[PDB]
């Protein structure tokens, strides 16, 4: 088994050029957390026209025709139980999406949440500590497509 995959995970880089945050091809769009200020390291995507969406900390542009292909799909449907991200295991319960303490943090915002499928459940925007664990702030579409937002108390914006 080799990880090969197509570009849909990109980074957004700060005037300096440190790794801020990320940027997603998703269901036609490119998408990153609006509260990262930085720019999308990518020759084509960096120039495109994005649009802001405040109320839920997001910014996105129409992916170039070409790139349509190279994407993730959505899916609203998230039973409770493990989900997968870059630093390992999500739980998904109670409504909430929790990792361990001390693990989330600057650079974790726009990395998405997949199921086994390899389809994406979520959107990383910042983490709340809580006891052993962080609850985090993620983006969430629902069965009718409407975009959804659930920052926990005393949500830190990654």
């Amino acid at each position: 088994a080799l990880k090969l995959e197509a570009d849909r995970l990109f980074d957004v880089k700060n005037e300096d050029g440190d790794v801020i945050g990320h940027a997603l091809a998703m269901e036609g769009k490119v998408m990153k957390p609006l509260h990262v200020k930085g720019t999308i390291d990518h020759p084509v995507l960096s120039k495109l026209k994005f649009t802001k969406s405040s109320a839920y900390d997001m910014e996105f542009a129409q992916l170039p025709v070409n790139m349509r292909s190279e994407a993730f799909t959505y899916t609203s449907e998230h039973p409770e139980g493990f989900y997968n991200w870059h630093h390992g295991a999500v739980q998904y319960s109670g409504g909430r999406f929790t990792i361990p303490r001390g693990v989330g943090g600057r650079g974790d915002s726009g990395r998405p949440i997949m199921d086994l499928s390899g389809r994406v459940v979520a959107i990383v925007l910042g983490g709340a500590d809580e006891g052993t664990r962080t609850a985090l702030s993620v983006v969430t579409w629902n069965s009718k497509g409407k975009t959804i937002k659930t920052t926990p108390e005393g949500t830190e914006e990654w």
